[PDB]
């Protein structure tokens, strides 16, 4: 319809085509492996706003600052900063993120590529809320540290249900969350 409105709320885009993807669902008729379109339709729109979502991060990545991600303008860019999108955390797009990575019935059954190839672009959705988190925490100052702390633990609790997810799903990328996420001790 428009565009122009749409730009500045463009983060509402996966709040609402994912209430979307749980509409088709809905019809999808999913009680089983016998659904494989439908499958496919919710992995298209995790991967469109996967895309999204790192279109944002190389956004946040191409920066101008001379101390801060100095690599990029003065320096070789073939060494980056931390990929963090610079996010601050609106609670929509985290419960659409979370709504997402939750949203992971089909894979019980469905192909096997197709399981690696959903938790492949679920767990990049991971790999960057937490880092997202993780600037969200750095920047923080040691003033009001009873909040700090408590932003802290909330991403502790939420690592540690990511890895829960992944507990029977995938180690090859086990690693890779805890190398994105990069204490990832528990």
């Amino acid at each position: 319809x428009x565009x122009x409105x749409y730009f500045r709320e463009v983060s509402q885009m996966e709040i609402i085509f994912e209430c979307l993807v749980d509409k088709e669902e809905a019809d999808l008729e999913s009680t089983s492996i016998d659904s494989v379109e439908w499958a496919n339709i919710v992995v298209n729109v995790n991967t469109i706003l996967k895309d999204m979502l790192h279109v944002a991060c190389q956004y946040r990545q191409s920066k101008n600052s001379l101390y801060k991600n100095e690599s990029g303008i003065q320096e070789p860019e073939h060494v980056p900063w931390t990929a963090s999108s610079g996010t601050a955390g609106i609670r929509s797009v985290v419960t659409r993120q979370h709504g997402i990575i939750l949203k992971v019935y089909p894979q019980a059954d469905s192909g096997l590529r197709t399981i690696l190839i959903e938790q492949l672009a679920a767990l990049l959705n991971y790999l960057l809320d937490d880092y997202v988190t993780q600037l969200k925490s750095i920047d923080k100052l040691a003033n009001e540290e009873r909040y700090n702390i408590l932003e802290m633990e909330y991403a502790q609790k939420r690592s540690e249900l990511l890895s829960p997810l992944l507990i029977l799903g995938q180690y090859a990328w086990a690693s890779n969350l805890a190398e994105k996420y990069c204490d990832f001790d528990i």
